[PDB]
């Protein structure tokens, strides 16, 4: 009777939840936790979306006020990484000037709530810190030296720090100058809900830097914004969110449970038919719930480090963002396991994972090729052509061509002073999109023939 | 005898209108009502879409010129949903003293026909209003103060207005100031046809706008336009148009009639051949007089709209655009129907409408990776890529990137200051990319095999 | 005897040149003619394109600088058909002041060989036009007064014009005021190659145009250069180019002789095969002798016109350029045939030209299709989208959508004031991207499933 | 027993390294000298790049320093090969008054470390030639005329070259202003590594170019900067590079001869076998190692070119980079020989070689069309879009066209002033772009239904 009660069992483990209700009336409390889990985790990222969109909107919309009021003649835009650039002696000190006049009008200036914030020293006021090669007879070494302007050396009517031997800068040896300063903002964009505002300090570097000593100098503006509590204020759901995000916790944990149990049950399962196959002498694995199993992993540590965040108020929420995301993507291809029951949602699948094989075999093959052509369109068009001036930027370059984007602009992105590298470069794209557009469609013209077979063989 | 007539009934029914001449010489009048539709409709449309022009294109011409009148250095282009923006107290107050001084001297600055126009409450003049968080004490409540700047007023030679406590503003509790008034246009450029001119009335509104307190004023020009009647005026077809869209919902509604005739007389065959089948022991319902009907509805009251608007001089035509578009697309769509009555346009309609469950279920299986993919993408690289800033814009961004849109500018777009996310970007993008054009290359080497057979078994 | 001539003429006329030489030792003295015209005419095609190339380059260059030196704050690049406009009455004065000032100053301001020329009135001078509504009681007439400002006229000293009542402009019933001058140019970069240069007369007009009355003025620029002869210089091929368009002529004359020859011919041999089957009871015209004809007259009209335009010195070549243009592509496309002669450029035929037919059919069902879309594009999107302007606009936009072009811009251009309209344009974009990709794909495996028949049926 | 040697023979010259082992525990030292080569060639091109990079961004960003120091109102941004352009006397005596008084008080205003340097005659100054036509009664010879300007020259309190006959240009005649000057830099962005840093010179030239007289002069700056040595700096790796191209040299030279061995070789294993055919009555080339060949071949030659780049002190690198890049790119296609060495990397090859004939004959006759259309377009479409300016844009552009970019683009590009040649665009876009996708489509079916054959016949 062993043989009937097994072949059963296996007959039982087989079987849709749908199905196992009509065999048994078996209510799958398991199928349950996976769609109360795709409901809270959804919800648990859209929530934590929509907050992180109000304060990184709030912190960088400050930067930018902060850039007009400090950048002297900010276009709006970033030049690049840096805001804004100088070529002439003149116009780094009237940068310089310019910060450091517009700080000290601060009040009449800004449109916004801003003050000034305490330094880490506990004082208000401004630093400047510059740098130049000891002494062309320059040392290696570096010296630096600062001042502290306070609001009182500022508000002087006859301005002495302006006179002062610091200002004169010896551009030669120039490497940097730093200025740094507080400010204390505060959103009343959220006063209108009854909920206490939040206040802000803002740690803003401007970098005078010119490390390349190539004639330019580089402007950067560095905020650093962090939420202090408010001191001096009077107007007129921190557990909420944590209570939720510790449910999240339970109902992952839970799923994470039951997976690993029925991986286990499931390896009970093959003793018996292994031993019973035996005597007379991975699709037991499920590897679905091996997805299943990560994604609860995941979301346990992004809900973790959402709640430490949320705690301590901290406002980088990067790693966090991408464990929840990368949970939530799991958690929607779980989704396809479930669909995957019906018998309907298969039979391409026989040529979905059988083709996997060779499509592998030719990015392997292609790769070669791929890597090759990164190599040299590096070194050869690298000097002539923004898309190519990294490896990382060539290989992107290259898997955006093979797919059709900004090809005219690609040939037209490199000038025709150097005869000789306009006539490499127009061999080396035609060359590159012909030969792969022949490969693609070659790799193609035969998983057809071979699905062909395929399919025929399994009739 | 029954037999026989109810097998010719049918070996009629089941005819082209072409044919069943050649059976009974008999007129398809139905036909006919069909291709006058066809001409009626498509001629209000573009009737209508043609005058839509002409009234949009002096709508929106005269917001640009009040724009560049009353917007202090406006370049040209809007920023953003907002005209322009200033992050300076002193910009702020040039930009609402420049609104006020430009409208006190309009009659020597507009290049058009342009004059005052009478307020809400019948008096020619500006009204400034301002609203402030009552009180950092601030209250919760907010205090709306406002006055009236007459002519007189604008054209003391001493300005009084300028001085005046009210243009002290207090930024830093400031939400916004609106400056509200009525101006009186005509369109000479309607003369040169005997016609009479259409005067315009403009409620023009200049919002200074600081909810966000942010520091930036967001400043929006909000113009609307509405077609009085003229009053002083002198120089040297409604009708019309209201009979055509009378005639057009004739047509419509014949058609409707016979159509609903047709399926109503189709299920009295249906009881004939079906009682006849038991005696001894969609096809019927031609789901092209579905789309007939609902393209005659949705004329019908796309019509009944139009003749409104036209009645009592309206200027928003939305929804009736929505209606007449989305009905001629039908009337086209039911050219095919009568295209499709040669045989010869068939025999790929075995695989055209074989194919829709394959490639249905593919949809919702991709569906739901495509989701994961949104909602990942959404909350990884929202705040670092101007693609993925909300869900429908990760949507669109994804869709477009399936179809090989903007990749390298989408690779690019984001920044390298966080190593992290810019690690994650290019796995995404670079999965995404490979997993979709994987799946719809496979579906499609399935939907051939498929087809393959189809037609083998079919012949 | 004569069945065996019969059978010996046809198995002539079917074979290759080539061939006939190989059952000959023929020479085929027509197909030389043929590669004789390949070169000839390409050789002219290229040579027209230098000698336009040089033309066109010096008037735009002289275009662009007329437009710097009369147009008052021009960027360097057209606003849009018109190159720059103006939105107040000073801006207006000050722009027709600073025309008529640099055309007073031009001899110390131009950097080129600029001088002033005699008008149609054998007169250097300037005439300013004004359009004003005759007399708000206007009038539908419109009255046009002008006067001459004469070289003697601007060099007074105290300027009267300036201060004359013709300035005063009355905005409200202007129609548009127009500048008229003319410019004779030398273009010195002829000089070096010991050809007398080509003396340019120019003949410029600024019209500052508000037909709109919309608040705008729009300032068109207008130069049309035509080239008189030499007067006043002294320095230290004709024939040429016109013998050569004389030789293609005759070349694709004889041509088109001997087409026609083998044409008539060809009937000939018709009638002795068909007159031969009768008793016991478009292959024959070889239509790419038809495209040899066409290609024939073309380049024979379009070698008139070229000796037209160079006997008489005109500088218009558009129709010229559109048939010799289109005779090179007919040309090359002639190279095929020759190519055709080998079997092996074949067999892909039996493809190519039988799918034709359920291409075609699939283009007239998917047109319907098309057309509707534009129309419902057009009509609702129209107002909201600049790819969605008029109907033309709207046809291109959605070709390049079906080829994945822009998809994202596409979607993003439409603001999202109008709720409506933003969900309507969603729809419809994911539609039809939709529907015309299933479509496209599916007429394809059909294609194929077909094309494995007709190859196993040929076999 | 010859027959049996003969037979074993080529059954080890036919098995890969991998087996050779298992037949005969042989060493395949030849295998490991290309692990080796490719790991060698691979990192000096990596570090030839990065050298590169770094030698090469310094040049350019003190061009870009250059120019802003130099030309007057210098946006940022070339306009096009030339720098800026001007319109008007005044702006070209401006911008040439600029560039010399801003060379005169450079050490004010340079923010790096550069300083005058002496000319080619031996002396710190600057040179200003002029030319002009020979005497409106030109000549046809040009005179050239210079002067140089010495810092005691420019340094006198009241300037004596502003107001030299020198500067009065006669600009109707004149060809072209030359500014040569000569500035000493240093890079200090290399003293943090204790390596001398490099001191350079730079040879300015700044030419106002007017060969066109067609009223705009163009303003080209050309920076050539060449590394000499340092003499006057007191501050507190050129073997090892050539070592490791000396050794690259070596490796690339054994595989050279190791590869030439092996094909020698195996031609002595033809003649036995083809003797021992005989008696009785390109696969034995192996054109991999032609590949290898060629990349030895080249490496040697670019690493040759590098060392005497290196030993000289040249900033060109194009022509050694063409070498590197072509020949790292062969090395990574060798790679797929060893990867084409288990069975499993064929098969596919049984159609990705077999459609080549095909494809290529289809190659040959679309050609013919595509140069048909580029000679039209170019002709037509020339003066009139910038996507088809010359012969080779129109290439690239139609190149593009086939890939699907920018479509809607181009469509747009064109104006439609010109109605004929309007229609005649659409005419052309439309029917180039549906002709060669019907085309491609084509091939491909045909390839399809092919390889099916093929592959049934393999089997
Ligand atoms: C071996 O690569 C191919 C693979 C598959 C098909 C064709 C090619 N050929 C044809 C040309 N190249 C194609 C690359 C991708 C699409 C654009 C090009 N097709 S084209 O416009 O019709 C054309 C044809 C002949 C001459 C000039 C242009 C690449 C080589
Ligand atoms: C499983 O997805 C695929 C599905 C079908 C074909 C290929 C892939 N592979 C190949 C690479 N990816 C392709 C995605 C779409 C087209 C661009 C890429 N083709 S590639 O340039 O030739 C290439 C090949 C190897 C390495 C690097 C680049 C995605 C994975
Ligand atoms: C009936 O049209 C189709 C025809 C052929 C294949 C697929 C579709 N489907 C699938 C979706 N649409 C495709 C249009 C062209 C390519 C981009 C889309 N493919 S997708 O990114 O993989 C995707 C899949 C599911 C949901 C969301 C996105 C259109 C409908
Ligand atoms: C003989 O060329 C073809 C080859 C293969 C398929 C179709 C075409 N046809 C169809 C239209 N053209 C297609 C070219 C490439 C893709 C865009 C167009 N397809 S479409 O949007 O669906 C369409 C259909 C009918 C009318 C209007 C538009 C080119 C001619």
């Amino acid at each position: 009777m062993k043989e009937e009660c097994l072949r059963e069992d296996l007959k039982f483990y087989f079987m849709s939840p749908c199905e196992k209700y009509r065999a048994r009336r078996q209510i799958p409390w398991k199928l349950g936790l996976q769609i109360l889990k795709i409901v809270m985790v959804t919800t648990q990222l859209v929530r934590f979306g929509l907050s992180n969109q109000l304060v990184v909107a709030f912190k960088e919309d400050n930067t930018v006020a902060f850039k007009h009021l400090f950048l002297k003649g900010y276009s709006g835009t970033d030049e690049d990484d840096y805001s804004c650039s100088v070529y002439t002696q003149e116009d780094a000190y009237e940068s310089i000037f310019f910060a450091i006049n517009q700080y000290h009008q601060l009040k009449d200036i800004t449109l916004g709530t801003l003050g000034y914030g305490e330094n880490e020293d506990n004082r208000i006021g401004l630093k400047v810190c510059k740098q130049h090669y000891k002494k062309l007879n320059i040392d290696n070494d570096v010296e630096l030296d600062c001042v502290q302007l306070d609001l009182q050396d500022l508000s002087k009517k006859p301005p002495d720090w302006k006179n002062s031997s610091f200002f004169r800068l010896e551009f030669y040896r120039l490497l940097q100058v730093e200025i740094s300063f507080h400010l204390k903002g505060i959103d009343l964009q959220t006063i209108h809900s009854r909920e206490l505002p939040d206040c802000y300090v803002f740690q803003n570097t401007i970098i005078f830097d010119n490390k390349a000593h190539s004639g330019k100098i580089k402007i950067y503006f560095d905020s650093d914004a962090k939420i202090e509590e408010c001191k001096d204020l009077n107007i007129f759901n921190a557990q909420y969110v944590l209570v939720f995000d510790a449910f999240v916790i339970v109902i992952c944990l839970a799923s994470l449970i039951l997976c690993t149990r029925s991986i286990v049950l499931a390896l009970r399962l093959r003793k018996r038919f292994l031993n019973f196959f035996l005597e007379k002498y991975w699709e037991f694995i499920n590897g679905w719930y091996v997805l299943v199993i990560i994604s609860d992993l995941m979301t346990i540590i992004g809900s973790i480090l959402k709640m430490e965040i949320k705690a301590k108020n901290l406002t980088n929420y990067d790693l966090c963002s991408i464990f929840l995301g990368t949970s939530t993507l799991l958690v929607w291809v779980g989704v396809i396991r479930y669909l995957g029951y019906f018998q309907a949602y298969n039979v391409l699948i026989l040529t979905m994972q059988a083709s996997l094989p060779k499509v592998l075999r030719f990015c392997a093959c292609a790769g070669m090729i791929y890597l090759g052509y990164t190599f040299c369109g590096w070194i050869v068009l690298g000097p002539y052509h923004d898309k190519f001036e990294n490896l990382n930027t060539v290989a992107e370059c290259l898997f955006s061509l093979v797919n059709g984007d900004d090809m005219f602009a690609t040939f037209a992105q490199i000038q025709q002073k150097s005869i000789l590298v306009w006539l490499f470069s127009r061999l080396y794209l035609y060359s590159f999109i012909s030969l792969f557009i022949y490969m693609i469609l070659s790799l193609f013209i035969a998983l057809i023939t071979d699905s062909y077979d395929t399919i025929k063989k399994f009739q």
